[PDB]
């Protein structure tokens, strides 16, 4: 079957937010085909990060994500090679959020590997200050982009007894397959629900669950 109805995660993350230089590892499980999973998350490095956590949860599984209607599922058929992915995230006061991933499946355990870059994130902005909720739910937009898949969405982070700070960001999933190798799907919607729920020691462990959903437009 390759992708089990439940399966274990294994995550590293590293990277740089305003040259905060962070190291970031995590365990998690989810159900593959239901669309849902489990991250409980552990700044190893960095000590308490100066920056809000919810610009990473986001970089925390295409794979778990639960195809209806028929919607050919291009992570999963990607296995056992895996896949992988470049986004941009874009937010409203200037900050981006540049992040690669690699996803490969080594002895049943599912291997993430993150490298993160934040730039221009302003000093006394909700980010930096840290004063930052969750995220609400969002959609993203799937169209196939010359071999691969092209995912845009607008997100909106929750403030600290306040509205929202808005972004939106640019992906690009590759495939380790050769294209030939996949059925590819049409343009199609994925909603996400990314909540947070616990959290420990100034954000350094954070345990994260995530809802994912696909579709066909309506007519």
């Amino acid at each position: 079957e390759l992708i089990k109805e439940i399966m274990h995660i294994k995550l590293y993350m590293e990277g740089t937010v305003n040259n905060h230089h962070f190291k970031c590892t995590s365990e998690g499980e989810g159900k593959p085909y239901e669309g849902t999973q489990t991250m409980r998350v552990k700044v190893v490095e960095g000590g308490p990060l100066p920056f809000a956590f919810d610009i990473l949860a986001t970089s925390f599984s295409r794979t778990f994500i639960n195809h209806t209607q028929g919607i050919p599922d291009f992570f999963k058929q990607s296995f056992p090679e895996g896949f992988t992915w470049e986004r941009v995230t874009t937010y409203e006061d200037g900050g981006v959020l540049t992040a690669t991933q690699d996803t490969s499946l080594q002895d049943g355990c599912l291997i993430y590997n993150v490298k993160i870059r934040g730039v221009n994130f302003p000093s006394n902005g909700p980010v930096m200050q840290k004063k930052t909720l969750g995220w609400e739910a969002s959609t993203e937009k799937l169209k196939p982009a010359d071999g691969g898949l092209e995912g845009r969405s607008d997100m909106a982070l929750k403030l600290v007894g306040g509205g929202h700070l808005i972004c939106n960001f640019k992906t690009t999933y590759r495939s380790k397959k050769p294209a030939k190798n996949l059925k590819m799907p049409g343009v199609y919607y994925v909603d996400h629900r990314l909540e947070r729920i616990k959290e420990a020691d100034k954000e350094t462990y954070v345990e994260l669950h995530e809802v994912s959903v696909a579709r066909y437009p309506d007519l």
